[PDB]
């Protein structure tokens, strides 16, 4: 890891807004109670803190800060402000965290951000994909998707009015949940190809428990596939070896945003 | 809405690693596929291209340009300078938001509306006090859905967290007898409203609280008896929801 230092501007009508030193202002009044102290405390003059103040507010029509019932204070908008800047800032940290570890789901999308940072489903399987033409000249109930490689293959059941609805046509951007206790695991070919879809990897961790058995797999493309198995069936599995996931299409929901 | 931008700078090793007219620079040179016309460009001198690719596989310890074609890691570094470009109206119409509560997540604000499932039920709850408990937003329904604690963890499953939860019409069953009714983990009584009957399947609506209507789709010959207007019991595992959270 190398953390990134992360310098945001906010501009509105095309004029300087917020940047790193009005925004430090800003945290300076809320902590020390005056603008004065805070001007001194964020390290520019009170004067150019005034200055700073008086376009903020004028540019994004709210007050920022106020005079406390004496102190100043901030506002609703000012606090705000403050969240939204210091967010914004800490999704761009961790989307360079990922640039730097690598992971093969486009950073530029918005649905993978939010896969990464924000969304956590009960299902332990939450793969980002795309909808994909179909395979096949006749129409079905499904849509094909396919993995951040852009080679892997799924099929998903779903209408043909849901599927218009969540705009899914080629290319929109999808999430797949998929419980774990759906997800088989087979070193039998021929058992897994009697299932709607069929997902090859490697076991990365195996986890025994008295009746369950929990099995870890990398996905072609670097994402986790996680399946739980009752034991008796586990039995021979066994890490860093060969093996194919299976599911069947109705077996998922697929998230997307509209 | 006002012309709003977000400009971004990135600095490693209290240094300058990326700000707009490097990002600029990357863009020209994939475009043209040289450094020098990159830079003309851009309307930056050829040494200064040289000068910023220098400095930023220096301090990145990657390469972004290669013999000229962006790396990979370099094709990346704009991505990440467009999901910016691509969330900042979203982020100032949030801020400019007058009637919202208190900011706490911004991607779980941008997500909250959007965000679509394909699921044909689709609520939203509240955690109250193997399982949780949660209470759909109509303030009465309460559900029972199977999270092992190191999961409810993960999703950060506090008294009052807000979840989303999601069920497909097929995992649901729909009984009218008592007695089956009262042997399931979660049981919601309601008024069928829609009965459509097909080959194989029969889709049943059913009234939810709010106006809210619950989707069973239940095989044809368990739904023969049933009729539009009864009171009817929508029955379904506690491990067959999933719930989820946006932090
Ligand atoms: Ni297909």
């Amino acid at each position: 890891h190398m953390q990134a230092e992360i310098l945001l501007t906010l501009k509105l009508q095309q004029k300087l807004f917020a940047d790193p030193r009005r925004i430090s202002l800003l945290k300076h009044i809320a902590l020390s109670g005056s603008i004065s102290q805070g001007a001194k405390d964020a390290g520019i003059s009170y004067k150019s803190a005034w200055d700073a103040i008086n376009e903020m507010n004028q540019l994004s029509e709210h007050i920022l800060v106020e005079r406390a019932t004496g102190g100043a204070v901030l506002t609703r908008y000012g606090q705000r402000l403050i969240q939204l800047y210091d967010l914004l800032a800490q999704i761009q940290q961790k989307a360079f965290d990922v640039l730097s570890d690598d992971d093969a789901l486009p950073l530029n999308s918005l649905l993978a951000a939010i896969s990464r940072f924000s969304l956590q489903t009960s299902a332990r399987n939450q793969w980002f994909g795309t909808i994909t033409a179909r395979d096949h000249d006749d129409v079905q109930q499904h849509v094909d998707v396919l993995l951040a490689d852009g080679k892997t293959r799924l099929k998903v059941a779903i209408t043909a009015q849901s599927g218009a609805r969540l705009g899914l046509d080629e290319g929109k951007e999808v999430l797949i949940l998929l419980k774990a206790p759906w997800v088989g695991i087979t070193q039998d070919e021929a058992v897994a190809q009697n299932a709607d879809n069929q997902l090859p990897g490697i076991i990365s961790h195996i986890e025994r428990g008295a009746e369950q058995c929990e099995v870890l797999m990398a996905l072609p493309d670097g994402q986790t596939l996680c399946a739980t198995v009752p034991v008796n069936e586990a039995t021979s599995l066994q890490q860093g070896q060969n093996v194919t996931a299976y599911f069947n299409a109705d077996s998922v929901i697929i998230a997307t945003l509209c």
